């Protein structure tokens, strides 16, 4: 395959699997090794941590490894990974990074990349009286318990939800109504974060494992408020994020088509490996998926863009390489 794999230093869980997928966002790495950390401390800094594991992944020929990441960002009870989710890890993440990336040559990549827009509204339906507001988004959660694939999710994602008495809206100055409350998508971001919902609550949590259908190729017109011609919403499967076991223990994977060329590997913790397509996506439907990565074409050629070793500064490479001498010792 020529790519590295990441160790296995506890109970990190998906922390791996999320890593590659963000290794694997081509803007999102350049950028990464753009930010101005000369000046931050070698174990407390995260954006540090995340251009050393980036490097690290795209220059050493053996496993990486990550216990520097979970110092700087201080997840490190017995539990602070099973009970913390993938949308957290990951906004740990971004927000450090959006934030270490501002009055830059590369601030804002992070909106660039994963924000979109939602507009949700509630309405009174006899008397008359509308609340409409704004949102930015930069995941989604769907549901998955009596959902077949990803449509009827999207569906039900935009679906009008009813407000009827025992329920009633308080329109405040109007009284209580009956309402329709529903959201809609103004917009949808180069990249598509889409969790899904496999572990639930209290009736008696529990991870479903309901079958649940997802495509290479995703078009998302139908959702949008307003489609334009010349950029429609066209989705390109990226990675595929796998878990298998139960709410007390299990597994985890991560399919990627790095390139988005639609040839697929497995990331196994410490073992890359070539797979098929059905291994990847078909196999995957219930071992299953909990997250999905989705390009839009539009963007894959700028987002997967190529990534010369030269476009890591030397004052970083410099800087790494010493941080590797001294770590030599016995
Ligand atoms: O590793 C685990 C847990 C760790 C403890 C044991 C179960 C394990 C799990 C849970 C669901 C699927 C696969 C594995 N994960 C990672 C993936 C996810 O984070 C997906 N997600 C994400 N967001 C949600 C938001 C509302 C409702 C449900 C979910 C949900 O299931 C859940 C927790």
């Amino acid at each position: 395959t020529g790519y590295v794999g990441l160790k296995n230093q506890g109970a990190t869980c998906y922390m791996n699997s999320l890593l590659q997928t963000l290794f694997f966002t081509n803007q999102l790495r350049k950028a990464v090794y753009m930010m101005p950390t000369e000046g931050d401390d070698s174990s407390k800094s995260v954006p540090l941590a995340l251009q050393r594991v980036f490097y690290e992944l795209q220059h050493s020929d053996k496993p990486v490894g990550t216990k520097k990441l979970t110092k700087s960002f201080g997840w490190e009870t017995l539990d602070s990974f099973m009970q913390h989710d993938v949308q957290e890890l990951c906004r740990v993440l971004l927000d450090n990074v959006e934030n270490k990336m501002k009055g830059t040559c590369v601030e804002g990549t992070i909106p660039k990349l994963f924000r979109g827009k939602m507009v949700s509204y509630i309405q009174c339906k006899e008397v008359d009286y509308r609340s409409d507001r704004r949102e930015d988004y930069y995941d989604i959660q769907l549901s998955i318990k009596g959902k077949k694939n990803i449509f009827e999710s999207f569906v039900d994602y935009v679906a009008v939800e009813q407000l009827d008495g025992d329920n009633k809206y308080d329109a405040g100055e109007h009284g209580l109504q009956e309402a329709e409350k529903g959201v809609k998508f103004l917009t949808l971001p180069p990249v598509l974060h889409l969790q899904l919902m496999r572990f639930m609550y209290d009736p008696q949590n529990i991870k479903i494992n309901d079958r649940f259908e997802f495509p290479e190729q995703l078009p998302l017109d139908e959702f949008l408020q307003k489609t334009d011609p010349k950029d429609p919403a066209n989705y390109i499967l990226h990675a595929v994020l796998v878990h298998s076991g139960d709410n007390h223990g299990g597994h985890y994977v991560v399919y990627l088509n790095p390139k988005g060329d639609g040839k697929w590997c497995k990331f196994d913790d410490d073992v890359v490996s070539r797979c098929t397509k059905e291994e990847a996506i078909e196999h995957n439907y219930g071992t299953n998926a909990y997250m999905l990565v989705y390009i839009r074409e539009s963007k894959l050629s700028e987002v997967l863009q190529a990534v010369t070793d030269h476009d890591i500064p030397q004052q970083l490479v410099e800087r790494l390489q010493e941080e590797k001498r001294i770590e030599a010792q016995k």
